């Protein structure tokens, strides 16, 4: 009987709701699912179990990844041998993946598949809420003046104007959506992906740091440590109006039978044509027993099945990651996501996000998360957090 421990962090909610399909079609393989759920928003906490799971020999299965960590692991020598990779072949992956999509999910210095992606998460995201929205006469913002007015409106109006919870991986998926659209595609490009000095310590740095200043102010006491899901509930009650959060939290809200246009509203936020990229992957660790590899075999097979993805995804509140998928029954929102992506593809906007693995090892992650953090958390200047923010990445280095 094919088994396969999982581990990921997907407890509760839209997350799980997702996730059941594809236990549902595992099972329904005669395969033999071990839960390993390691509870923590932006999966930090998953990926210290992880690690110490692994240097202890205890390897899963199957674990819940991105981007770079793949390749960290991989050079681990943990592993090989790419069983999966017999099933990407025979499927032909490479194409119904995007290159980008495809090259993150290899190892072997990208000879062999050895995780398997779920979908593409978007970062970039602004939730309303409608009746908020529309009994205070806002229209909502396509810029960070028009999302300071608007903000400025509802809290002289008695309300929360964004919902938010400060954790280091929170504080920094609203920082990274800010640069993209205070800097621009080149700088999110040169400061997150190229790493560069000057551009991580400069002015229009200083500028996202300013934003950010501003951001705190509209944000309410209960905010630090509250989890990310708790926030978008404050959005859907209509306890505040916004939230700045990728469109898992769309999960929430399609799990509580909200629609986009009815209840809440979604749009990007501003940026030039930009869209910052999450892909959940499941990477297959070198496991002892023929059961667990026809586990992990099944397992890939299925989180790339076709139908499998437009119905997760569906749930989730991302798009797939398979190019064949018809979008045509999903939401208003994963649409615009859809139709985005290929447009920021085309114009050099289409970006890995940092704050949920794509762009960066965790080791440079971790390092701009405590500073975004600090900065947010404290009264320090724009200009001492930027510089601070170029030495901790310079010093991960
Ligand atoms: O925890 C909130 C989110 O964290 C992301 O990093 C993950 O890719 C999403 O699937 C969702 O779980």
């Amino acid at each position: 009987a094919p088994k396969a421990e999982v581990l990921h962090w997907w407890t509760g909610g839209g997350e799980a709701k997702a996730l059941k399909v594809l236990q549902d079609e595992f099972a329904a393989q005669n395969g033999v699912w071990l839960d390993m759920p390691v509870s923590g928003g932006g999966g930090d906490a998953a990926m210290q179990t992880l690690k110490a799971r692994i240097v202890a020999n205890d390897a899963p299965a199957a674990a819940q990844i991105k981007g770079p960590t793949i390749q960290e692991y991989d050079e681990e020598g943990v592993v090989a041998p790419y069983n999966i990779d017999a099933v990407a072949k025979k499927e032909g992956w490479d194409n119904l993946l995007s290159k980008q999509v495809a090259s993150h999910m290899k190892c072997d210095d990208g000879k062999a598949y050895c995780a398997a992606p779920v979908n593409i998460h978007r970062i970039d995201w602004i939730w309303a809420n409608k009746k908020v929205l529309d009994s205070n006469g806002i229209k909502m913002p396509s810029t960070w003046a028009e999302f300071n007015a608007a903000a400025d409106k509802l809290q002289a109006n008695g309300i929360i104007p964004l919902a938010h919870g400060s954790q280091p991986w929170q504080d920094a998926t609203v920082f990274e959506a800010v640069a993209l659209g205070v800097g621009g595609n080149d700088f999110y490009r040169k400061a997150f992906v190229d790493l560069d000095a000057a551009t991580l310590g400069g002015s229009t740095m200083t500028k996202v740091f300013d934003q950010m200043r501003k951001l705190k102010g509209y944000t309410d006491a209960g905010s630090p440590g509250r989890d990310w899901n708790v926030a978008t509930g404050m959005v859907m009650e209509g306890k505040a109006a916004f939230q700045i959060m990728g469109d898992w939290a769309k999960g929430e809200f399609a799990a509580n039978n909200m629609a986009p246009g009815k209840d809440y509203i979604c749009a990007p936020t501003p940026s030039n044509n930009g869209y910052l990229y999450n892909v959940d992957s499941f990477i297959f660790y070198k496991v002892k027993g023929k059961d667990k590899v026809e586990g992990q075999k099944l397992l890939a097979s299925l989180m790339m099945g076709k139908n499998f993805q437009k119905v997760f995804n569906i749930y989730k509140g991302s798009i797939p990651a398979r190019l064949d998928v018809s979008m045509d029954e999903f939401d208003m929102c994963a649409k615009k996501s859809n139709a985005d992506l290929k447009t920021a593809g085309s114009k050099g906007g289409l970006l890995p996000s940092f704050a949920h693995g794509m762009a960066l090892r965790l080791a440079q992650k971790g390092a701009i998360q405590d500073v975004v953090t600090e900065h947010f958390n404290s009264n320090m200047s724009s200009s001492d957090a930027a510089k601070k923010l170029a030495a901790a990445v310079k010093a991960s280095l």
